[PDB]
């Protein structure tokens, strides 16, 4: 028989193979960063230095044939293409007529962005993260952003993952108009114009592909040399560990929306909904795509933007658009994509959209109920409440009311319930709104007791200005708290208030609050009992669920209350 190969590991690439290419140790166009295969190409050199080297050789994968060839003499190099990520015992074995020799197995890894080559992640989940049998018909999602991993320290192995259905992936940013992304400051706009170099305008690019796909992640077993590292390969983990999860890119947000006004011209829809489909074949660990334009009409971070007339349709139609293009790649793939849209739910941010039509392409609405109210002015209210509060005045819930000047209201009040009811006259099917949840506070200083004009209620005050505080009580921007801060700086583990803060809780609106009467510190936000009311509001109609902004900043409390609020419910899938 043949002399049996004896595999070259060094110039074989020590066996691993990769159907991405990711450019590390620089920053980049997308296009030049960026690039995939739909077959790996195997090389692997071996020898045959004694003896007859044979005629041909066999290459197997777990004892199954995968490839065939010549051999070359003394030195031949076995290549061919192989489709299916993961890791294989190999062995190559030469044959002529008198027989064959094998080589001794050795592993292969072939690299794919399914995650198949890797093991479940190791988890490192706050033990405040209780365990419960939510039925799975409910969602239960969260969105983690890819910035998470700096100050905030907050790592994809941090996630609660047995507690989360859905976990959108914020944000993926499309190149283009972008001048609202100069409001997050830093390297954030400089970045984009160096992802976008060479990327044509209204296309899908990674925003920090440091976080995504560079950085090398100790507790995932990354090793500088390692294809794929950073958030994207540790979801990709993730997946091994809770397959049945969906994780969902989030596309826009209030930063990076501005593209999206100009896809009333159908080129530019055209140019993205492609863009989309490409970023799916090439991250196959995404489950769908989930379009967080903010909003329709304007109303968001660009003051020039916003149709109020053409937006609308334009919203339906790249709805129509990419549910046609997903359905492509279920056809191709086998799998199911789920297309999700988290959306405004001021009367005046759902009247540009008509969702009667938009919501029979999408699988799940994530209403936006939060941030109703905010250090943005001076005005104290419940950023989050389902019902109006005690402070709104005669006529201010339903909109027929006048304000404190005698000048009509224009539309209903913002809680969550006057949304959900807009949305739901009109046609939108309960079981396809997912409601929101807050996992944070905004607030104010400046609201004494002098300022009330109900004494009992700081949400009758006026304020000077934002909450001030420092990143370690999780006050990243002035006017806004972590969750996990307000339980450290202002409630204690009693929830009755430690540093000069007293808790409050208005029940009509379903809204807490804790309020400091010397600083005249004010936080807005929400905890166990008034997400227990959003679960137990979420049963009562039949909505498909809860969801909340942004997981790095609970402690275990905001989700272990979804779930407890939503214990016995199912409810039936879109
Ligand atoms: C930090 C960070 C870090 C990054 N690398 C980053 C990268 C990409 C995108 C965002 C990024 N972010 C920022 C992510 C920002 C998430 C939250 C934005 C919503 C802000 C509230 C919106 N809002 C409402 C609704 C109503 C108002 N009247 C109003 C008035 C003034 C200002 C805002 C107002």
């Amino acid at each position: 028989a043949p002399t049996a190969p004896s595999i070259d590991m060094y110039g074989s690439n020590n066996l691993q193979f990769s159907k991405i290419e990711l450019a590390m140790e620089t920053t980049s166009g997308y296009n030049d960063m960026v690039k995939y295969h739909e077959l790996a190409k195997i090389k692997v050199k071996f020898n045959q230095w004694s003896g007859t080297s044979g005629d041909t050789y066999n290459v197997y994968f777990d004892g199954v044939k995968v490839a065939t060839g010549a051999i070359t003499g003394s030195q031949t190099t076995a290549s061919f293409e192989y489709g299916q990520g993961g890791l294989y015992q190999m062995e190559i074995e030469a044959c002529d007529a008198t027989g064959c020799s094998k080589s001794a197995p050795v592993e292969i890894t072939i690299a794919d962005t399914d995650g198949s080559h890797l093991k479940p992640l190791t988890m490192n989940v706050d033990p405040n993260n209780k365990s419960y049998n939510t039925d799975p018909s409910i969602v239960m999602g969260t969105y983690f952003v890819e910035w998470g991993i700096y100050g905030r320290d907050y790592t994809v192995d941090n996630m609660p993952v047995d507690n989360l259905t859905h976990i959108l992936y914020g944000f993926i940013p499309i190149c283009g108009p972008n001048e609202s992304v100069k409001s997050v400051g830093g390297n954030s706009f400089n970045a984009l114009q160096t992802a976008c170099r060479g990327v044509n305008d209204y296309e899908v690019v990674i925003h920090d592909p440091w976080a995504a796909y560079q950085k090398s992640f100790p507790q995932a077993g990354h090793e500088y040399s390692t294809p794929i590292k950073g958030n994207y390969a540790m979801l990709m983990a993730l997946k091994q560990r809770n397959p049945d999860l969906k994780i969902i890119p989030s596309i826009g947000g209030w930063t990076l929306s501005d593209p999206f006004y100009d896809f009333v011209d159908k080129k530019n829809r055209d140019t993205f909904v492609a863009s989309v489909k490409k970023f799916l074949k090439t991250w196959k660990f995404y489950d769908g795509v989930d379009i967080d334009w903010e909003f329709p009409g304007g109303g968001g971070a660009a003051a020039d933007k916003g149709d109020p007339v053409n937006d609308g349709p334009a919203y339906i139609a790249l709805m129509r658009e990419l549910r046609v293009m997903l359905d492509e790649l279920e056809a191709e793939t086998g799998r199911t994509y789920e297309l999700t849209s988290a959306i405004g739910v001021g009367y005046d941010k759902i009247e540009d959209v008509d969702y009667a039509d938009a919501v029979q392409y999408m699988d799940y609405i994530f209403a936006m109920t939060y941030d109703f109210y905010g250090g943005w002015n001076n005005v104290p209210g419940h950023q989050t409440a389902l019902y109006c509060g005690s402070f709104m005045r005669p006529g201010q819930c339903d909109g027929g009311g006048v304000d404190e000047n005698g000048e009509p209201y224009k539309g209903p009040a913002y809680t969550a319930d006057n949304g959900i009811q807009l949305l739901l006259a009109q046609g939108v099917p309960a079981n396809k709104l997912v409601l929101g949840t807050a996992m944070y506070g905004r607030g104010w200083e400046g609201v004494t007791p002098d300022t009330l004009t109900d004494p009992n209620d700081p949400m009758t005050g006026t304020a000077t200005g934002k909450l001030k505080g420092s990143t370690a009580q999780g006050v990243w921007e002035d006017g806004v708290i972590d969750y996990k801060g307000i339980k450290s700086f202002m409630l204690g583990a009693n929830n009755t208030g430690i540093n000069g803060f007293e808790y409050g809780y208005d029940a009509q609106a379903e809204a807490p609050w804790v309020w400091n009467r010397s600083t005249g510190e004010l936080i807005t936000f929400d905890d166990h009992r008034s997400v227990l009311a959003k679960g137990n509001y979420a049963k009562s109609l039949g909505l498909a669920g809860l969801f909340s902004w942004e997981i790095d900043a609970d402690n275990g409390d905001i989700l272990n209350a979804m779930h407890e609020g939503m214990a016995g419910g199912v409810v039936t899938p879109p």
